[PDB]
């Protein structure tokens, strides 16, 4: 009611998915869910044309390093041909539109802006580009990004920094700077404690709760989007939603919702009910099955990542998807917007455990701290029917925020997945063992277990 809209800007290879839990937290504290907005943009182009400096002569050395490897030298020519100033103006005008719509919709005169990682560079340039744009910002929140520069003039800014070893000397001048040395890069963005500090910083009081509070009623409104990983463009395809049982078995002959999707979609589902989101993206025979915990309240920020050029990470698994053994094994992708760490460290204070059919794939070698694993690929490397966990899957060592585990997952019956979080608590799933020749399985773990 007496709240301002907040607009979040993600980092490189990120999306609104990183603010999904904070959105639910804002709503559980009285914000109308619609007052929390996200701005999505193409991070590969932004980084290559605008943040070149951060990319190679600074912060994001990791993506910079494997830019030449992950992208077609010709394709990179096209992106690098693009004009910097044109790109900036066109992207800033689009953000101006999101902000203005948020202002009209709430009657508020200003909004709060929040950036994470590259998003902080983005927002600082944005607020500094014109007096007209800054006048509409009540508070600026910079999460684990830019340091060593001035906070925009006259804009209350708060910079929050996490543990540096995830590749207190980080200060934004004139901003309130605080630190959470117990947190990793993405975790800092989705964490309930970052939520309490952001909330307090913009509202002047500690929120009553930091939990994702189950709302009353049988239904939840879900607004989501199937988009390209990293470039974030709309993806078209067909979506079938099926309520499922404790073992992943479809409870209905026909899907409870079937629809053509061109990016965003909105649907009404049951609160606390497990669901399988099956998707077929235009021009691909593969059937995707996305699984995640039940929705306990409205979620207007759900994201289903799809692999597409020029950064088709999924092709790295094609050799195995094409082998005859592929009819015999499953291939899955585990995602958590909170680094899965298999390397013990005191400051971070804990190791996660991730079991697939009883085997722990979050090892020191597979999931070292420096890897900041948010996406773990589990499949039979080489299609040789052997689970060589101690042999690194080299092809993924080049992808940012990812890793892989050579594990044989028989395509018969079900697959059980169990995670024990480094911050405590456990979550598990049991889903069908779809074969890798025609199916792809994606399982997203919640980024916080209370
Ligand atoms: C099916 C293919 C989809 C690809 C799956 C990859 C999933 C991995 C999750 C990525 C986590 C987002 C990282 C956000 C950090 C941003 C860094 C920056 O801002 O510079
Ligand atoms: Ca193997």
């Amino acid at each position: 009611e007496d709240f301002r809209p907040v607009v979040f800007v993600h980092g490189l290879a990120g999306s609104a998915g990183q603010f999904e839990s904070q959105g639910m937290r804002f709503a559980a504290n009285g914000y109308p869910a619609e007052y929390v907005k996200t701005f999505e943009y193409d991070t590969i182009s932004w980084a290559l044309v605008v943040e070149t400096d951060m990319l190679f002569s600074g912060l994001g050395s990791e993506f910079g390093l494997n830019i030449s490897q992950i992208i077609d030298p010709e394709t990179l020519d096209k992106i690098l041909s693009k004009s910097r100033e044109r790109l900036i103006d066109e992207t800033f005008s689009r953000l101006d539109r999101v902000i203005d719509e948020a202002l009209a919709e709430s009657g508020a005169d200003k909004v709060d802006l929040v950036g994470h990682s590259m998003g902080t560079f983005f927002l600082v340039r944005y607020v500094n580009s014109s007096p007209e744009r800054a006048a509409k910002v009540a508070h600026l929140i910079l999460l684990d990004g830019v340091w060593g520069v001035d906070a925009p003039e006259g804009i209350p800014t708060l910079a929050v920094f996490g543990n540096p070893k995830a590749l207190e000397e980080k200060v934004v001048y004139n901003a309130t700077n605080v630190y959470f040395n117990n947190m990793t890069h993405v975790q800092l963005c989705t964490s309930p404690e970052t939520f309490a500090v952001m909330f307090e910083f913009i509202n002047g009081y500690k929120p009553a709760t930091t939990d994702i509070v189950p709302q009353d009623g049988d239904y939840v409104k879900v607004k989501g989007k199937f988009l390209a990983f990293a470039t974030n463009g709309d993806v078209s395809g067909w979506l079938s939603i099926y309520p499922i049982d404790e073992n992943g078995k479809r409870l209905t002959r026909l899907p409870v919702k079937f629809m053509r999707v061109k990016g965003d979609f909105e649907v009404r589902l049951r609160k606390g009910q497990l669901y399988e989101f099956q998707f077929r993206k235009d021009f691909s025979p593969i059937i995707y099955h996305y699984y995640r915990a039940p929705f306990v309240r409205d979620d207007l920020w759900a994201r289903f990542l799809v692999s597409k050029p020029p950064l088709d990470v999924e092709l790295l698994i094609l050799p195995e998807r094409l082998s005859p053994a592929a009819k015999e094994t499953s291939g899955l992708l585990l995602i958590r917007y909170k680094e899965m760490i298999g390397e013990y460290d005191e400051e971070i204070g804990g190791v996660d455990e991730v079991y697939v059919n009883g085997v722990n794939v979050c090892t020191e070698r597979i999931c070292p701290i420096e890897r900041a694993v948010n996406g773990l690929w589990v499949f039979d490397r080489g299609a040789d029917g052997k689970s060589d966990l101690d042999r690194e899957v080299v092809r993924y060592s080049i992808m940012p925020f990812m890793s892989a585990a050579d594990l044989v997952v028989p395509a018969e019956g079900t697959i059980s997945i169990a995670v024990k979080s480094r911050t405590g608590g456990e979550e598990s799933f049991t889903i069908p063992a779809w074969s890798a020749d025609r199916h792809s399985i994606i399982v997203q773990f919640s980024d916080y277990i209370v």
